């Protein structure tokens, strides 16, 4: 019947919050901007009716891409959502906007070469036409729906935690000259579920689903002392947004202070809330936000372990681990 009413969308992966030159906010690993597929869902103004959808796999798309000729049954005002790296069949089961808002993306689908992104909820001011509609086409300018000529920004639902360094502060303490062995590193209180999108651009995607602890990443020969600078960043983990929950995302470190014939080995599990002082440090938020990278520096000191005398099992948890968190942008290197 009334066919030929279509929508074409030009997209771009959001890098940093500020559209400015900053080398420190360049933290994107290869693959993290891959656009394996694009999906567009179009609802009527109230989200009561589905006007159309399209999912499409892409080859060699990264940072920016196009999804052309999305069908839109009617020439009416619409509610549009654009997503990248989502399941092929997600949109085929869509009915209403309110039901689509309930859909959850699991952290198990997230990897360095596949990160789910989405746009804000675009509510058109003008009705769409019975012909070809466009969004994000810079060269078309005002011919775009509501003159939205800049590519639709797609923001990651995931966040990345990086353990950049572990060191000790034992000089002038009773633990001076002793080494600590890093047994394992993991994430405590991580959100493994997320909404696919938010109504606002870079809005809240945090899902109410109960937090979970990650599997521990073991280390064979990871020894630390006073002056240890780790250039490899031994632990990198994707997590979902976590800012509203009482169970704040934490770094977990099982560490052992080595013996010396006078004192026994001392093993504990050390935990610390990531970005507890973000707002005080000049960042736009505390805790974990979507599309942000968290650079963690860990320190052991004179208050970290006890001097247990040598004798002629379950490790205790110390929530008072001293850590420094640098919140950085998730931007790429300069493009063409």
């Amino acid at each position: 019947p009334l066919e030929g009413a279509k929508l074409s969308v030009a997209v771009k992966a959001s890098g940093t919050a500020t559209k400015a030159y900053n080398p420190n906010d360049v933290n994107e690993l290869e693959g993290e901007a891959y656009i394996n597929n694009l999906a567009v869902v179009v609802f009527n103004e109230t989200g009561t009716e589905l006007l159309g959808y399209k999912w499409e796999a892409l080859s060699g798309a990264e940072h920016s891409a196009i999804i052309a000729d999305v069908p839109t049954t009617k020439a009416v005002r619409a509610r549009i959502i654009v997503l990248a790296n989502v399941p092929r069949d997600l949109l085929s089961t869509v009915s209403t906007y309110d039901e689509f808002q309930t859909r959850l993306v699991d952290l198990s689908s997230q990897s360095q070469t596949n990160l789910t992104m989405s746009s804000q909820v675009i509510v058109t001011k003008s009705a769409l036409s019975e012909e070809d509609n466009y969004l994000g086409y810079t060269d078309l300018g005002d011919q775009n729906v509501d003159g939205i000529s800049d590519p639709i920004l797609l923001t990651r639902v995931a966040a990345r935690i990086d353990l950049v360094n572990i060191s000790t502060r034992f000089a002038g303490t009773p633990f001076a000259g002793r080494e600590v062995r890093i047994d394992a590193v993991g994430i405590y209180n991580m959100k493994t579920k997320s909404y696919y999108f938010s109504e606002a651009d870079w809005g809240e995607t945090e899902a109410p689903d109960a937090v979970r602890n990650s599997e521990d990443t073991s280390f064979e020969d990871l020894l630390v002392n006073d002056g240890t600078s780790i250039s490899n960043t031994p632990f990198v983990h994707y997590v979902m947004e976590n800012m509203k929950s009482d169970d704040h995302t934490m770094i977990a470190v099982k560490a052992t202070l080595r013996g010396n014939s006078s004192y026994q080995d001392h093993t504990k599990i050390f935990t610390a809330v990531i970005n507890a002082g973000g707002l005080q440090n000049g960042y736009d938020h505390n805790f974990i936000r979507r599309n942000y990278v968290y650079r963690l520096r860990i320190y052991f000191d004179g208050e970290s372990f006890d001097n247990i005398p040598v004798t002629p099992p379950e490790p205790e948890v110390d929530t008072n681990l001293n850590i420094a968190v640098q919140v950085v942008g998730w931007g790429p290197v300069m493009q063409h």
